[PDB]
Order: structure tokens, then sequence, then C-alpha cells
């Protein structure tokens, strides 16, 4: 039993809710919140900009030190950093950005990072400003992640389409 509430169960291990991941994170304090990161951990907009704003820019300060030490992530890769006031940990995961021409096949590799964590609060990778089809992203999530994932979908309209079209 865990503290996530109001989710629709899609599969044995995947759950979905119309929610703001920032507000969902501040209420659950999950062990892991997933950020929709880029390779530079520049949290300017989308999910990343919202998560970072909610940390009063502490996520960005920590991220800049990470990059100065380690260099950029790989597309499809991840790193574990602090969750600040939102979660114990933040798993920064880089899905491919279609608006940069990145290979959508890397979306599966991105979701594989979730399997290193027993339970996660997450957005749909490569959705939103990353330019992928959220229905495809949901399919890859369900077919790749084996750990328990609670997906927060900000837009009520897209949420309804994702549920209604789910196979
Ligand atoms: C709406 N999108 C896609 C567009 C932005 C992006 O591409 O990051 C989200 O990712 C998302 N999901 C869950 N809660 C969220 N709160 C703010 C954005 C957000």
């Amino acid at each position: 039993v865990n503290s996530f509430s109001g989710y629709l169960k899609l599969t044995d291990n995947v759950y979905i809710k119309n929610a703001d991941i920032v507000e969902e994170a501040k209420k659950v304090k999950p062990t892991v919140v997933v950020n929709a990161a880029n390779v530079y951990l520049k949290h300017g907009g989308g999910v990343a900009g919202a998560l970072n704003k909610a940390t009063n820019n502490a996520m960005q300060v920590e991220s800049d030190d990470y990059i100065a030490t380690n260099g950029p992530l790989k597309v499809g890769g991840s790193c574990v950093l602090s969750g600040h006031n939102l979660a114990k940990h933040c798993l920064h995961v880089v899905g491919p950005n279609v608006n940069k021409g990145e290979d959508i096949q890397l979306l599966k590799s991105a979701y594989e990072n979730f399997n290193q964590h027993e339970v996660l609060l997450a957005p749909l990778l490569s959705a939103g400003i990353f330019g992928a089809d959220p229905i495809h992203s949901l399919r890859v999530c369900v077919d790749t992640v084996r750990t328990n994932v609670y997906l927060a979908v900000f837009d009520k309209n897209l949420y309804d389409k994702l549920v209604s079209s789910f196979l």
C-alpha cells in the first residue's frame, strides 16, 4: 500500500491521473519524482521548468554543479539528484526531443531508467514541449517499465484521450 490517490489503473504496474506533477509531488512526497530533463539539465520550461520553480531554483543550482563535474547526460540517460522539497530523489531522465530531431527509438531507453526504482511519480517522457505523441509515449511506458509508475498528466483533455484510446 502506498499514498497515491485517485489514479486509474492501466496495467499491473502503470497508473494514470490528471494532475499537476508539482502539486502531486508536494502532497505525496514520493521517494522518486521523474523530471523531463534535457542533457544539460537546463530546467527552463515544461515539466522541468515547473519542478525547478517549485524548488525556488535549488534544483537548477544542484544541476549546474552536477554538469560542471560530470558533463552532459546522454539522450536516453538519467541521473539521480535531490528531490528538494518535492520528493526524496529526483530522477532526471532525458527523453528524445523531436523538436531537436532526436531518434524516437531512444524513448524506450529513457523509460528503462525507471526500472531502477521500485515506485515513481512521473510525467510522460518526450511529451509536451519535447514534441512526441503522448499516446505513443504511454504505449512505450507500459511496454518498458516493470516497476510501479504513477503518471501525472497535466492537461485534462489529453488525459481523456490517453484513457479512451488505451489498448
Ligand atoms: C504538459 N506536459 C508536457 C509539456 C511540457 C513538457 O514537455 O515538459 C508535461 O510534461 C507535464 N506533465 C505533468 N505535469 C506537468 N506540470 C507542468 C508540465 C507538466
